[PDB]
């Protein structure tokens, strides 16, 4: 209803599933909030529950920057909003962006890596998300 | 009054138009019409605490300033090293009047090659 | 009144503990200490973003958000040739009364100083 918020980390430098690989969908494994438990089973999909304004904010950190990686926020397999990093020699790196976006009731919004890969494993990223207030 | 909040994107790679403010030409969301016609500038229609968050997208060491009333309150900095692209990025709450005017102001430096998916953002914690 | 609790710092011109001077927002004036430390009032859901500038060239820095003495994310910059390059991050985290969130250099330090860091975090709802 009228409190919906999750947060989530990938606490873990592992590999991404040969699953993950194919779908390009970035989980996270250590979820900090889930009020109305929209963000599903590390699947890392958010599901709106009613119409309004939502909040989302990402952080990809990666380990090796040799190649560039594009992560996309995704709205119904469509991009909204796009973060670049890559092609670095650096300790650790961030693609990160945030948005507000008005909802309807269902959509799924996600994390797709466009361009790139994991290895290395994504470690410490982030991706948090609430509803601001319904319409 | 109570439900406030704005978002908008740089969906072109186009160059910038004749003041030094960055505008963004697709809003995806517009409450209460606060955030005005393609370009930068929201004004405060209450008294209260309001989010503002930022990323400046480019393809040279650029400053970006979030502006009030003319003056600067953050700024954010992208070096341009060996890249394809950086982004300056920032975010801050600020304590806001009826009228103020809070916007983006490119410092330093020049966009050229775009700022696109550069995306700026906002709303209205709780009004005061 | 209760329901309104939210905090906005920067920093202008031990126990590696990160402070931002200047405060734009203090609702409830929850944020103290001279640094970006915060206690929770009330138990809820708080957002947290901080942006730690890493002025010097040639370092590299690790920032730390921490609750109750323990890191819940990391932000990194370093190892890289670029002046003023941002360490951020942002979360939101359930806490309840007296949880202290703050922000701890890690690893490195700041040199050249840090400035134009922010530092914010406010209630979303509580519970
Ligand atoms: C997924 O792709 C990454 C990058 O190539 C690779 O390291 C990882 O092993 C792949 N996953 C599996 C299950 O092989």
């Amino acid at each position: 209803s009228a409190k919906v918020a999750f947060s989530a980390i990938r606490s873990t430098n592992h590999e991404p599933s040969e699953m993950s690989n194919r779908t390009m969908i970035i989980y996270f494994d250590q979820v900090l909030v889930n009020i109305g438990n929209n963000f599903d089973s590390e699947r890392s999909t958010f599901i709106a529950p009613r119409k309004g304004i939502y909040s989302f904010n990402f952080h990809v950190v990666k380990v090796y920057n040799r190649q560039t990686i594009q992560v996309s926020l995704m709205l119904n397999g469509w991009p909204v909003i796009s973060a670049f990093a890559g092609d670095q020699d650096v300790t650790r790196e961030a693609a990160s962006n945030g948005v507000l976006i008005q909802m309807e009731k269902g959509d799924r919004a996600y994390l797709k890596l466009e361009r790139g890969n994991l290895m290395g494993g994504w470690k410490y990223s982030t991706f948090s998300g609430f509803l601001v207030f319904p319409l």
